[PDB]
């Protein structure tokens, strides 16, 4: 039968999902030797059955990471019938190519790779960076969007002919998708050279849209020249709440009314003193993604 | 010693790179039995050769395929001491994820399997339609772009205040590399919709394009649907003349026929599958080759030069 | 629960299989894109079940091994419990070594990586070429064979003490199975020499089959110009009649033109390939079913029974 | 630059293989520990080295296996540049199938992956049971054979019209490439129900022909049945002598006038002392394959 | 239910003790050999989706016994079998686990691990493998069963003199330590060569020499004359596997030893079988229970005690 | 001569004294952090057909140094690097190596060694692994060196009164008894728990307390209280690899321990680094040697004395 388990990545979120699968998060040990190397220990029988792990790849990255590759090892020397990492958000995921042969690692791979190597049966994860990482595996992946949760908040703003915009060139697919979700509506395109908005914002609300939001920097200042340029409110929205670096400081002197976050990284307690940043929880996508996978029921139908 | 092979993919972009490395193809009998199966047979000593294998998996893609896969292998069990896939255009490559968990195959991560598979110690190929695709490999995958040479024969047309322009929401990023390297001119991007059966299809045109040539640049062109509407919207908006630029020229299906009743005034691709007759025959379409590039590549390849150097 | 998919190798066949075994084909939508990519969608729930594939992989030969294997990377990626590849005729089977050490691939070695590299659990085929192929793979591979349906059509003629005989020397240990199942009878061997360009290849007979009807029988026929010239021979030797028995009709070149100007009364084959407008012209070329044996072998196979018994 | 090793299956072939490179057999002890486990030590430095192993999998085959397979282990651990099993006869060739799916291994494919898992980049063997053994690796697989020496030596025999035969319905084929290369000559089949004999072979002399000669018993029964329908002198000829079981008094109770076989496994001492039973040597062809590999000139051109 | 037993040559009187506490009869493997010395293996029934137990040692003749287990489960593979645990209660090779100075050696038993996840072993059950790390050389599980509560268990039926754990060297200071404080926890002593200096107080007490194996009883018989040389009264040796290679049995036979206890992952020569001095211990009542929870997914934690 | 070095943030003390000792610069991977703590790296130099040494130990922050050094592995592959040797003095996890009576833990030291063959390791070179048997959790060849020749010279020029060389703790005794043997021969005590009671004459003697590594330094410490209670004269503690986790600074620094010398296979904190009774010896020359044979394809073996 169906087990769940969580590392110290995401163990609310963890919580939340296990709360609405009417189950709970099984007994693993999972901390630190006094050096720093991690310490996992399954203190429950796994023998035949069917394991989740839940735990995003988020800051500490690669404690976390070493985290979930050695829980999955624990899990298949002890012999359980099927392992599937839940990560919600998925890190080194913008580490997937190589531009102009660069000498760089394709980490997302290298992630991949070892994932594949410890015995993950599974990949359930929420808006991929690139959705090609699927096919840095070979066993299923499923890339849950977020955009549903999103959309439907969007949807209870009555935003005055929203135009949506991705703050930069690399985001404009994503825009484009939640312009057609929000009634068909407009979109804008931010070209940095200063940064030059192409599209009519005058007079309209804006709905920033990106996958992650980091630093906050390049989000703040396309705030900024939307406003400049005639914008009315400016909303931004994203699935993966990395805010590293200044990010606190910068969306705190930035223009933006209000910034709308999921819940697959914890908010720290500067970024929670915030007045103006939301969470949408996932925890019901996740678990009913789980439950499906676990009881063999079609996962296409729940897009 | 460095030795070139081709299949019968591309066979004639083959001899040209050979050229240009001033050396000849290497003897290898790459034909078919009665039945259709793939026959191959390298006519000369490979023992611990540098070889590189010159073929596109373009049409016909499952064949032309399974002759490199199995050139490969008859290399590999022959003894090559190194063996680099040159792929111009690399086919199923749009076939690269599951969107919504569709019950779909990613081929492209198969055919990158297969060619490990077989013993491929590097790729070369251009313009990967998506770039993660180097991800799909453990090998070196380089993935050099047309758009240097693209870009060369549009700074030869004296364009009046150019506009570069992007057929779909995919292409946006190539078209901005682009309008900067194209005296750093501005760019304005296609947005398709289609919400609704009973509503005709919309290309909207994001940025202004009225009275200034348009130079619509992608990876390739396939049907040419899009890129032929793309066209007739450019020029409802007020567009002068409108140029097409692309790497691939896959040309399939009904292509010929939607760029001759189109209004664009010259469609320019690269060599890395050979134009089909129906394509030829067209007075507006034009072809650059790409196998000064391949032939560098290569070059510095075999010499342990750096790649990078190249783009 | 047990699923049938088919590709379009053979569909009449894996429509056989499924009537045999009271059911019906799963949803499947194997096509291709404009350009000849395979495309695949598996248009139902697959999580868990037991998967078996129907297909050959016959001409053209690429096109339907890439569907295959591209059917399974889906079936794969969307959970299937599990994946057997039920193939009757294994395309590329004669490439299975490298005689002399010619520079040659083993295709059919990198056809059995490439389909367990996608994730084929199991095997299922009808008279490989060769046997040793059940070890180009680590997966269970059974090879049933044809000649149990063969002899039971051959019973049914009543022949006038009938000698057994093989079109080459790779088939006589097939020949003599089958002699030993025809009421014990003898067996003759056709030992085909040309050692010389000014001398005519002669088809020498080891045996005697003066006044008596001959059985041909060989694992396939393809060109059939040996099997023509074989036929021809026992003739100018006194045989009788000439019938000919094979499992796999590959009929590729001028087959059906070699047979129709042929001394064969009858040429009698089993459906793992579809036959060709040209010889579904001919009228002494007749079809047998193993769509029974196929069913048995996947009942078998699915409920976890004993394949052994069904030899 | 080139280094050969040998273990304890065919050091007598391996010296006079080396002999004709003008090398020497390098230094490894190869031994036994008090409980029977093989002992392996490379005693010389192999960094870099193209190292070519000299070891048939003859009886005892289990163990001379071991041993060759240990060595390969030793010489990857020790940095070879490149190592190729010389294995001029390869045992459990005739394990290379399930007839009627019985539950049998196909041991053939587990000792290829055995010696591609210890990281042999190339193998080099005389007369492979089966020519698809070659595919049973990635690697390339020289398979030589031995017919050119053996035919030279039958041409030495003024043989009165000769017939070729197999013993057996199962090499039937090689039987009729001997045919071919002896002057394109007649050839006869031995069909057991009795053994029947298909051909005319009365006053005629036989060339018994077949890969190897295990116990003898089908041999000598079908020199017998030879004899019986009239054939003046019997031949024996096989690449392999295995010569197990009963096999030296079979021969010499027999009715064939003589055995010629290859040094690819070494003779009892029994077998020694029979007058009718000739050797002839692979070493030279060996060598001369050993010397190609080694300077990256053309195999294919040696057949 | 879906469990079947086979079993080689290697063991198989402990074959038949482990069947029989399980009470299922062993499978039919035809395992022999070809007349040339090939291995011949042909399953005769259905094994298709089972649970497939192989119970094999790999001692001597280590080569002959390490192929039949292998080709036994390559076979098994090949036709359909479920899941595959080899059981190997001795685990031959175990002690060519490293390259020390980076001399020129095979680790062979990396090697065998190879061979047997290659061909298709899906866990390891296995007994006091000689370097516990041996479980890394696998991908799969592998479970490594102490014999140490049998002997132990049986030590303390023996109504010892206030007796003292021993190593016969350095090497094995660890394990005795570990049975001197299961022991009651009593008192060890150290046995180190510098002839051989006996570090303790063994004067008048019965000595316990204990380890892991035992090969051709040299060193513990010099031990054991040591220990009586320094006043021990009865010299005891427990062990778990039996391997009594070379000379083996005139060792024991001449030595002061008044008793060598061992398991019986190995099976004994006749000779060592004739030994009044040589008494055995069975693990097939634990091999047995390793394999029915393994069988029924319960933990294998409670097999240690 | 093809040969070129790099280094990750683990070790870069040392990695530059290895790289004067092959008269080398150390090559440009920038190698560091995007704002989100995600290791970024690129190679800024072309290393194509190379002989690249990567020195890495994976030592505190562990996780980190590890990902340094597989991601700088994957982006020298894929830039056509001929061959990387992982030069990693210091192994982390490497106490991670088996699963004591089937605990459900990793073998997190196997898992590590998959790791680096993945990205395409061709070797690794190593000092002390914590168990030998590590070598075997890989398929390339590894080179285990030893400390010991160094920390061994180094006592010899202490000009010790009579020295014994002493394990602190049972699992240390193999090691302790070795460096006794090559220490003149000297007598060697044993430390057990039982308070700890010292097995040995003491007395009067000089005591070198020897061991692979040092963690917390909290056994060691009362190894050396009791050493000086039995009338111990002065005691040194010599280990390779410096830890110094937790409470180590304190435990030093209030320890009866006249020296303790250490290798640098770990950079040592600030703190420590004060401490007057702490002092280190460099293995860059040995490690060196080791780089610059694998090099030029001369025997490793040498190495070992
Ligand atoms: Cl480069
Ligand atoms: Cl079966
Ligand atoms: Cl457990
Ligand atoms: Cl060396």
């Amino acid at each position: 039968d169906m087990k769940l388990f969580a590392g110290n990545a995401t163990p609310e979120l963890a919580q939340r999902i296990a709360n609405r699968l009417y189950t709970s998060l099984g007994d693993a040990a999972v901390g630190r030797f006094s050096d720093g190397e991690v310490s996992v220990q399954i203190n429950e029988n796994v023998r035949g059955g069917d394991i989740f792990i839940i735990q995003s790849t988020c800051a500490p990255t690669n404690d976390n990471l070493m985290e979930l590759v050695v829980m999955v090892d624990a899990l298949r020397r002890a012999s359980a019938g099927r392992i599937t990492a839940v990560i919600p958000y998925f890190g080194y995921a913008r580490q997937d190519r190589r531009v102009r042969s660069a000498r760089v690692p394709i980490t997302a791979k290298v992630v991949a790779d070892f994932l594949s190597s410890v015995g993950v049966d599974r990949v359930l994860t929420v808006d991929l960076h690139a959705e090609q990482i699927q096919g840095f595996f070979d066993v299923p992946v499923d890339n849950v969007f977020g955009s549903p949760i999103l959309l439907e908040d969007m949807l209870q703003l009555n935003l005055d002919n929203p135009i949506v915009v991705s703050p930069d060139i690399g985001g404009v697919v994503r825009a484009r998708a939640i312009a057609k979700l929000l009634n068909d509506t407009d979109m804008a395109i931010i070209d940095k050279r200063v940064m030059h908005i192409i599209g009519d914002v005058a007079g309209r609300d804006c709905v920033l849209v990106d996958d992650m939001i980091d630093t906050g920097g390049t989000l703040c200042k396309a705030a900024e020249a939307l406003k400049e340029r005639g914008a009315k409110r400016v909303f931004a929205y994203a699935t993966h709440p990395i805010f590293s670096g200044n990010a606190a400081n910068n969306l705190r002197n930035s223009v933006i009314d209000e910034v709308v976050v999921c819940d697959t990284i914890p908010l720290s307690d500067e970024i929670k003193s915030l007045p103006n940043v939301r969470t949408l929880t996932l925890s019901g996508m996740l678990a009913e993604a789980i439950r499906r996978i676990s009881n063999e029921e079609s996962i296409s139908a729940m897009f």
